[PDB]
């Protein structure tokens, strides 16, 4: 009655650890610029008509 974990789930893994941390910092990161209004990135954005406007 032995017991051994496969690879498939492996590189999942990995990747699932990374991408919490790496997200994470710059999620925690980006939240202290982030603290201002995002409203008025919004009516630049939309003015700018560069993503989903027109």
């Amino acid at each position: 009655g032995s017991c051994k974990i496969p690879s498939i789930a492996t590189g999942m893994v990995g990747a699932l650890l990374l991408l919490l941390v790496v997200a994470l910092g710059i999620g925690l990161f980006m939240r202290r610029r982030h603290i201002v209004r995002k409203r008025t990135l919004r009516r630049l954005l939309q003015e700018r008509e560069l993503v989903e406007g027109g």
